[PDB]
């Protein structure tokens, strides 16, 4: 197993991939925030306060109730100063046609400030195969959803299998996986995992979390998504600190 | 097998199902149009032309270059005046947590003028149940993708089931299925098909299309979404036409 810095290296490493493996080495971060929050004073706010904390901010674009292009670049002003990659937390999930003008256009123009963006494999790889010729002109890079956190997830199995086939025959554009566990044995494909808490539980409506020891250090995975964890505490950025902590000791002591 | 009239009287019927099966047996239409386009104006030149013809409208909001909320408020204009349901393919598909916020909230504000949404059901049931908190209070239904029309589609066997049990057990809120065919036994499910054209073929990015007559007469499904079979064609309003007429007669020879 080599080090996030060496698999940066890697002959098939694609360059987002590259990008995000050197900023986690050089940080010691291994933690994506999940930014779930409704105002762009609160989401900005965060990306400089926790900036320095992660190696990704996760957006939901569409629950932010004052979306400008205007705030992405505000955005990504922050993500260059601190080193982050931003990921769209877009799950397109239909069929090329459509999900080519939904990565491009409307009024988000996710490909225009997004580093990363996520899809289900459910429509087959036309899916990826959409989203790829609007994001490898971009030099964009893309995330499948392999597996899912919460209760009753059908993304197991043979569906699993399908989203690491999907992925490693679209390396040119897929960077990893969305997943609870390591699913591809193949050391170019990043894994991260949701549904992380320090404390066991879940929510009211089908979240499960695990701690970060489990996901990085028995299950495999590379980078744990936080939300609630840290946007729910008082002090953010110690919450972040906490995390981050135990994601890179979890990966460490995997590495040995 | 029961007339869609009689179907809008079933005990177990969700209003939204009722008012969508009253209109479609009162003006003689299963056709669902698409409306897959970038300009407001062309969104509403098409529902106001083609109004008359339709049962239903689906959006992808975030594929307009000038959304705002006027331009919805416009189409809601339209869809009372020429009597269509709106059903914005917005795909929801992540935990419920999530999903609630993106139904009520951020720039498109979906559950204040949706008549209809759709989900997928790979992260389990707590998709519908955070769906389901913003869209009972505001009266509103939700369709599960139960199949896809794509080249590669995992909707299939297992999952398939999981998305009809789903729905049966969700009738509160789930009011039918985006499908290849009739996939629930109950008769208070509608079933729409996407990938339709009146001549074979598909697209190069995975789409597969079959005819009205197979979609609804030997696959029984309930309505046809057809997009660019309409949509690219020069006069609109007689391809409208043309598609409205195939998925009647289909209903009808059905039900002899
Ligand atoms: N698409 C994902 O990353 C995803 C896939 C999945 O299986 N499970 C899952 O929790 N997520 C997304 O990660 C975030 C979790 O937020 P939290 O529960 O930590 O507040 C939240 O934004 C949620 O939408
Ligand atoms: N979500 C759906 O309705 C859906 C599910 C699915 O299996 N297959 C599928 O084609 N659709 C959606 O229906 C529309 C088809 O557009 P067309 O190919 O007729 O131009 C287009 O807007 C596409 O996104
Ligand atoms: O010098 C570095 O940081 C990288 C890490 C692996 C080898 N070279
Ligand atoms: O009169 C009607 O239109 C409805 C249809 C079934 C029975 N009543």
């Amino acid at each position: 197993e080599l080090s996030f810095g060496a698999r940066a290296e890697l002959p098939r490493i694609h360059p987002v991939a590259s990008k995000l493996l050197r900023l986690m080495q050089k940080k010691e971060t291994n933690l994506c925030l999940s930014a779930d929050v409704s105002l762009a004073r609160e989401l900005l706010q965060l990306a400089d306060a926790l900036g320095p904390s992660i190696c990704m901010l996760k957006t939901h674009v569409d629950i932010l109730n004052d979306f400008t292009l205007d705030v992405m670049k505000e955005l990504i002003t922050l993500a260059k100063c601190h080193e982050f990659l931003i990921f769209e937390d877009r799950k397109f999930a239909d069929i090329g046609n459509t999900v080519k003008k939904q990565y491009e256009g409307g009024i988000f123009k996710i490909a225009s400030w997004a580093d990363l963006v996520n899809a289900h494999v459910v429509p087959g790889s036309g899916v990826v195969k959409g989203l790829q010729e609007v994001g490898l002109p971009l030099h964009r890079g893309c995330l499948l959803i392999a597996e899912m956190s919460s209760t009753g997830s059908l993304a197991t199995g043979d569906y699993t299998r399908a989203a690491v086939r999907m992925a490693e025959e679209h390396s040119e554009f897929v960077v990893g996986f969305i997943s609870g566990s390591r699913v591809s044995m193949k050391p170019e494909f990043l894994h991260l995992t949701p549904g992380v808490q320090l404390e066991a539980g879940g929510d009211n409506l089908g979240q499960q979390y695990n701690s970060p020891q489990e996901v990085i250090g028995k299950r495999g995975s590379d980078i744990i998504i936080v939300g609630r964890g840290i946007i729910s505490a008082a002090d953010r950025l110690e919450a972040a600190e906490m995390y981050r902590k135990a994601a890179w000791e979890a990966y460490l002591s995997r590495l040995g």
